[PDB]
């Protein structure tokens, strides 16, 4: 019957190149959540409002698709919004390490949760949130990888 | 609305999914039950597909291969097992499938399945590629290994469903 995956990540902007993967992931799942980590360990560009609220925009156009942000173990969360699927894009090799030991853990602490990987497209294989951030605060061109609400958001927060 | 449209496959909400499963399976081990397993939790239907001409000379035959699989996953009523001489992108659309599943056991590997995804994502579009991490019981088993440590006497029982230990056995001696 149902599936309801999660989508987590902070999300520092949302980027192109998430925006792929949660369409992808839409398109295979009956519910998916963006689930938007209230509480990074690095402290964000952009808080918890302002990247939910961006999300919610790029997205709005996808029918079964919804954003949340969440400050609890994800195995509480997925549990408390009955979600029996985990999505993750996996960009870098070094992520891949990572991201199969939370995977481990996230077995131990919620069986019933599968972890699905997707890779990116080859046009956002390159990009992440941190790396945009980098060339846009030097004043390289990034409008390519961002949606045009998140892209004026970043400018605003570098002028 | 079928009269105005067919309906496309993207930002529409979920759509029907069919999952294959590709690999030699020589022979199916407890790691592929489990990623094939998972994969049928989460999508309508999976075709186990056993590729019938792999490059190194498989100690089953596809017959083999396919009979010991077919048994091995009879308990799930939305997998089926079939044998495929061609690409796995060619078989997919033949299945009209959508989705491709691949289990993802070594850092080494990686690289080699993000390059296959996009000849893949080249050949049909439509087709998407999803990775599962093997459980951490199966994570460093494969059929070679359990072949060579079988060959040599090692106890592999708890790696293998009963059907395929037999038969392995009988291979050796």
């Amino acid at each position: 019957m149902s599936t309801k995956a999660i989508y987590p990540g902070t999300f520092d902007p949302i980027t192109n190149g998430h925006i792929d993967i949660i369409t992808r992931a839409a398109s295979m799942f009956d519910r998916v959540i963006l689930a938007i980590a209230a509480s990074p360990s690095k402290k964000p560009m952009f808080d918890l409002e302002e990247r939910v609220a961006l999300a919610t925009t790029a997205l709005q156009h996808l029918p079964n698709v919804e954003v949340m942000g969440f400050s609890d173990l994800m195995a509480n969360f997925a549990r408390a919004q009955q979600a029996n699927i985990l999505i993750r894009g996996l960009r870098a090799v070094a992520d891949f390490e990572y991201e199969m030991q939370l995977a481990h853990m996230n077995r131990h602490l919620m069986p019933e949760l599968e972890s699905v990987f997707l890779m990116p497209s080859k046009e956002w294989s390159f990009i992440s949130s941190s790396l945009v951030k980098e060339v846009a605060r030097h004043a390289g061109d990034v409008t390519h990888f961002l949606p045009a609400n998140v892209h004026q958001a970043l400018m605003e927060k570098l002028k």
